[PDB]
């Protein structure tokens, strides 16, 4: 299904862009600049997944108690973007010293 794939591709985008952050630390800053923006750019495709997902919930999951566990879901993965992506990229630019 369309769900299903962008589910698929916002956890194995949101892994990619983690592992890249993480290395990112360890590369002079030249490259580092490269990088980041890099993981800036999957930072916007993993909300562009959740707009998609958003969308594609509210089109074909009809059942109200089951859209409500889809929202929550989607719900924490946006906060995941703001845990696992948002928040380590801001403290190493800010605070990478």
């Amino acid at each position: 299904s369309l769900l299903i794939s962008y589910e698929s591709d916002f956890k194995t985008t949101l892994e990619q862009a983690k592992a890249s952050l993480a290395e990112a630390p360890s590369q002079p800053l030249s490259q580092r600049n490269t990088t980041l923006k890099h993981v800036e750019q999957q930072q916007d495709e993993l909300f562009d997944l959740l707009d998609q997902m958003d969308v594609e919930v509210n089109n074909s999951i009809g059942d109200a108690s089951e859209r409500a566990t889809y929202k929550a879901k989607l719900r924490e993965w946006k906060k995941t973007i703001q845990s696992d992506i948002k928040r380590p990229l801001q403290s190493l630019v800010d605070s990478g010293d």
